[PDB]
């Protein structure tokens, strides 16, 4: 049973694995711990970009955001090199998705506005998509500090998969905006050893990764079959039994994805 093989992975990596592939017209759902909470980690940066796209005309992408060295409080591979010049909103969306840029994320949260530096607004966005489970309670990097059993800054594989489904493959965004989210995810630089590593070369993979404490490693993806048939793959993992500094394990996600591709191909 596919469920039994996921349990094999949990046992072998001493991990908790959560999987959701939504059903389609020609496939069953794949569900494993799909309604258990897992930390978002950097995965929220993809729907965050969708929020900003949703809320604004595309001309907003050209708005210049200036910030300081003092705004670099989290892993920010792009923003930390542009403190002198600032970055447009479009550049931040790019950085947030393609390089998990945590300062870009923080700036895009402030862009949504309102109490919580934008965290309330973000969660509200997910609520507008039908998601009553997910919650973002802090910015980077504090949103990573939540220990197991604290529901702050968590989602479920089921919730995040269905959010991604609506954003990339559904009608949550107008198709021009959707195209952007998709293109950015298609050119991600962080995802080569996760879901991408588990799918044959003839399948297309776009994704957004996340890594945190307690061995947290997530990847959410949209994949296209050699036929052009698209599916959403959400894979979430932690290794919390090893403590706050348990090693995150990309290969766990890669194996999970391989098992998923075996079912879908
Ligand atoms: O996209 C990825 O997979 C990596 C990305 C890096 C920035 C974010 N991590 C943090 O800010 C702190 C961290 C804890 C443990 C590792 S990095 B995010 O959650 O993950």
């Amino acid at each position: 049973d596919l469920a039994d093989r996921f349990a094999e992975l949990e046992r072998r990596y001493d991990a908790r694995l959560g999987v959701y592939v939504p059903a389609t017209g020609t496939t069953a759902a794949i569900e494993y711990r799909a309604d258990e909470r897992f930390a978002f980690c950097s995965t929220f940066k993809a729907p965050l970009v969708a929020a900003v796209l949703h809320q604004n005309p595309l001309t907003h992408l050209d708005k210049l955001i200036t910030y300081t060295s003092d705004d670099i409080r989290s892993i920010s591979p792009v923003a930390q090199q542009h403190v002198q010049t600032g970055m447009t909103i479009g550049q931040l969306c790019d950085a947030a998705i393609r390089y998990s840029d945590g300062t870009a994320a923080n700036l895009l949260l402030a862009d949504l506005g309102g109490p919580g530096g934008g965290t309330a607004a973000f969660t509200g966005y997910l609520r507008s998509l039908g998601d009553t489970v997910s919650r973002l309670d802090a910015e980077e990097p504090e949103l990573n500090r939540d220990p197991p059993g604290d529901e702050r800054d968590t989602t479920t594989p089921h919730a995040i998969a269905l959010v991604l489904q609506q954003l990339v493959l559904g009608n949550a965004l107008p198709p021009d905006k959707r195209a952007l989210l998709t293109d950015w995810m298609a050119r991600n630089t962080t995802g080569a050893k996760r879901i991408r590593a588990g799918f044959p070369a003839d399948w297309k993979v776009i994704d957004k990764t996340g890594t945190g404490d307690y061995g947290r490693a997530n990847d959410i993806a949209v994949v296209w079959s050699p036929t052009g048939v698209p599916y959403v793959v959400a894979v979430m993992s932690d290794r919390a039994g090893g403590g706050y500094d348990a090693e995150p394990r990309e290969a766990l996600l890669a194996e999970a994805a391989t098992c998923v591709a075996g079912v879908l191909a």
